[PDB]
């Protein structure tokens, strides 16, 4: 009966009691400088030490466009796409995350209410700015330069600073975590003209003949230190620690024009957010090519049915902005997507136009029950 | 004081509610039209759960016909392409009641930023204005059609979370009504020399400007599912039977280095205060006023500021300044509540008057259906 | 398993309030308008006894403005002057949420030939179409005009007889709310090579061609004079708790020659199935198809047909054909799943143009819960 | 008390026993071939045997348009008006139906739910079809041309083949009944161009030259046979055989534009059907004259006030197609119209157009009791 809610209450309170009395700290766990022609997959080892909340990963590139005469432009994605792919398993080798970098950092974005670690632009004469190019990129990299790139990524266990959801307890020697970072390389990075722009982070006539110098990652973990002790040893959020916070994305095809194309949640999970991105056959579009997105539960009852600028509006209460030209967001974590509290929930797209090969790229954050 | 007991009970409610409905935003009507024709519209809302407001989303076409002469847009541009809202609930009582433009520096006040705006940040990835939310060119050339976006939120409830203000309208039968009055080829283009306050575009081929039609949708914003108790809907009763409205009025009387009083009525609990120097069609950025305060009587000054002073309160609230000629005045926390019909007054004291001067005042506040 | 008591209860209810109310059909609203200006509606129904339906009168004018080129009537022409409706009731659930031709569908389906039509006979006597019920001009000549006239019949409650699925709304003040969304200049006139699926007419002409007007008359129909007894009023507390919905929905990924399943869920009971084979914007009278089935996981097909012989069993139902529009009646025993998908309605494909896709529209029944 | 409920359960069981026992037989009575220039009424003897239903009318006619060059077409109602008028007396001379042709047939085909006795075309390639020519009659008869003609009525006495409400019980020796029909003649028959149609069968420049060359009726007879008996003779449906179903009509005048025109219903019978024919001064029209028609209760609450389309909508779900122009039907079978169950009832149309000579033949169908 009220077992749980004596649960809910336990658990609230040893996370309380453990950000009062343990202290953040964040260190640099490893860092390597590589040519991507040569290798591009990297299973870093966090340290095992207290409750580890995620990682910052720093990245930095250069790349040359040796093309004779032509330059290549960067994507809507950019520095977004210099990592391909994020997976982390924990000390008992479930994984947790698994996605895109540029999902990734579209939720980094989300989460922060605004483009992630980015600088904003204001009337101050004192010389704030862009001074320390945190995340930067040059925007075209003509024939015969060289253009130098930082992005950042935060990969996260914990929900938040103050919310341990989905964080994890290393403590457990001989038993390691693995962060396996997937690059980008020559070619994931480089479309030609009329290629697909979507994993690319730059796009242009020049393409062919750009490659990476180099690639540079530096992995900072951030985690809780001296755990409080009790009656009982750690005093731990026991439901925040079983439970897994994670960011996964897929693709799904089949759109016809002026049909509702309905995305059905994957039923258990309580999703928090969802993001789609209408990549019409390698055409990103602003809200043209749709008539209509919702959120629909059985009942083909909807919760916002919206034309494309309606709903552009509701995502820029939510980062202060529009996300890149077709990638549409939306904000369910004050009342997360569950089925089996309301039936089958689905995310809907009507498309307008259906270019050949189009498809919706769905990335989800969700919660959901350990073992 | 039984209060204690009737404010303890209204928030529980309001928590109950707002963690057992579900919020749902649905399209209940969209219209296209030309304004030679028609300007004034009384939208229906639907009587489902509570409302909580309405998203006003307008789009536009306007031509410039003039053979040589553009236009460009003015300070308020496309938020004046309503000129003004009013809002009766299902018992006939008014609510809202105000000037387009007002109604939108609220919405500016109430998001901290100007409204569903994008910011302008040095991030490589290409986030940005890219769905032209709310939207104008900035100049119409001559022969031209510019294509304008503009979004207005018609607030009942005072926010996402606290609602204060919101209408129960599963109840009976009796219709809302929104009504919605749009700018027209008279009001949406001045002239050279002409008050452009109302204006969407000001210049010299204003005379010749049209529009080539005008299109609104408005989507209602309310909680369903109600929860059911013992006796029934558990409901904030406070919430609901208190009313929280924008309104506007004009003053005039003003005269160089003299205090121009604006009075506050009593009963109003007053959140905010706009006031708008007309200064005879000018607007200017401080330099024609010496002060801008909120005065008691006998009490003197709780905040006489110089222009910039007064602007720069401001900047903390919205991370900019409003148009020129626009002040605001944040009374959130301690609304400004007389009790004595006068016994506060917002002060201006003009420091150059031009002829046919006047305040244009727009207030935000709450007040007991009584 | 107190069920058989409930349901004799409700049975008996439901009698009595058929034969102790008076049936009584209203006009609630009625409205012209240009779609240049606006197309979508929102009609307040009367909160008035039970109500049944709502039965929509649309009349249009539409004017071909070519110099000279005509345009013709696409094969659902008039049935897509509305192009959606969805009813909200007073407790703001959602019923029927679906496009005007599988509504159009339904209302043929549910009268057993094509509805409001008039039959020809060789009769002396002057019947016909004398009055011109569902009516649209075949063609419209290049600088004329054509007067159209269209009705759809919007359930609540799945008959006369059959009120399981109509709505209390003598109840509460809430509002109900039918939400009609009609066609408009760009959605009426389809180009040659376009797909002409929701438009009303096709032709060489079609950029120029516009709606004069449109008007509009919702009548609705229910039951007044409520029988009270005991306790108060006499009601089938299972009818008035059951929800009778039509839904549409799309599907892609279709491949010549392979199975493809649309699977239906769980909890609704299927009265019928409507599958329409948008082949990329042509629509075939079978010839693009091997064969259309229900089937069960695990239990095969129940009814693995050939184009022509599925037809045949429609013609069973409706007195003629319902290009490219497949019916399936399961009324005597409703698709009822209990797991998700344990049932499927299959099309297997003999050709499959470009942005090929089935467009599905259900009848179904289904608790509040 | 409940002596009537036991009467009504007493009647129906009666009713199912007779219709179980007994057997249908269908008997020609009585056939004569005339020229109507002779005589054009006559009264016709049924057989005094069990049960009587009622009685088919096969009536064939040849007319001969004998015009130097114009030519007749049929009237809406066409061989409809063969027969002007049809009043059945039983054997106790009490009058049951007695109506127009015209009405008689719009009743037969409301009740059958089509056109009544009419080839339904269809796409079979097999060779159905108008074969036998049950009811026909040539769209025009040219100058000097004969056409034939056939019709045929069903003059009701039960309700129907299971419900033998009206029916009559004819098993007494020396007391006949009466079944009087009165043809078309010449002067009937054919109607001048810009003279009134409602009661001729060809209308045109020829009318002046055309004659019936003769008119031929057969009356066959419907009954049930071997009535069973019981324990107090025969088991008969009381209530059934002392109620009336009967056919009338009447002409009402009075119409002004925009104006209700209301036609009270008679109270105390149970009116099953009502039918109304604007006769709009000879002028017949599509419902262009009407702006609604309705049902009207004391109370001025209307129960299905309808624009002329959306009335004929409700006419197409009964007999599958819409009644000749200018004629309207209402379905009260299930809810029959009682007045002194709900005060006084009236039929009403407001015109839209009121030509000279306008008037409102009304239709009834109805029940009442004997004596």
């Amino acid at each position: 009966a009220l077992r749980n809610q004596q649960a809910m209450a336990a658990n609230l309170q040893a996370r309380q009691i453990v950000l009062q009395q343990s202290y953040p700290v964040i260190q640099q766990v490893e860092t390597q400088t590589f040519d991507p022609a040569n290798r591009s997959v990297f299973d870093v080892t966090p340290a095992n030490v207290g409750i580890v909340k995620g990682f910052l990963v720093k990245v930095t590139a250069a790349i040359t466009n040796n093309h004779a005469t032509e330059a290549v432009a960067l994507t809507d994605f950019g520095p977004a796409n210099l990592v391909q792919r994020v997976i982390y398993y924990d000390p008992d080798n479930q994984r947790h995350t698994e996605t895109s970098g540029w999902h990734l950092h579209f939720v980094n974005t989300a989460k922060q209410g605004a483009p992630f670690l980015s600088s904003m632009v204001t009337d101050s004469p004192i010389k704030y700015g862009d001074v320390m190019n945190v995340i930067d990129a040059p925007a075209t990299i003509a024939a015969g330069a060289t253009g130098e790139l930082t992005m950042y990524y935060w990969v996260p266990l914990a929900y938040s600073e103050t919310d341990l959801t989905g964080a994890v307890l290393a403590n457990v020697p001989q038993s390691k975590q693995r962060l396996k970072l997937e690059f980008a390389n020559n070619n994931t990075a480089f479309a030609a003209v009329g290629a697909n722009p979507l994993e690319a982070i730059y796009q242009g006539a020049g393409a062919a003949d750009c490659e990476f110098e180099e690639i540079s990652y530096t992995v900072y973990q951030s985690y809780l230190d001296q755990l409080p002790v009790g009656q009982n040893g750690y005093i731990l959020p026991l439901i925040d620690l079983s439970t897994l916070y994670n960011l996964e994305n897929s693709a799904q095809a089949g759109l016809t024009p002026n049909v509702d194309f309905v995305v059905q949640y994957a039923n258990l999970y309580r999703y928090l957010s969802t993001i789609a991105v209408f990549d019409n056959g390698g055409s990103f579009n602003a809200g043209t090519d749709i008539n209509y997105l919702s959120q629909r539960t059985a009942n083909f009852s909807d919760t916002r049915k919206l034309d494309p600028k309606t709903w552009a509006a509701q995502t820029r209460r939510r980062i202060a902005t529009d996300f890149p030209k077709g990638v549409y967001y939306c904000d369910n974590r004050d009342k997360p997507i569950y089925t089996l509290q309301y039936g089958n929930v689905g995310f809907v797209v009507n498309p307008k136009t259906v270019n050949q090969n189009a498809r919706l790229l769905m990335g989800y954050e969700y919660f959901t029950s350990r073992t």
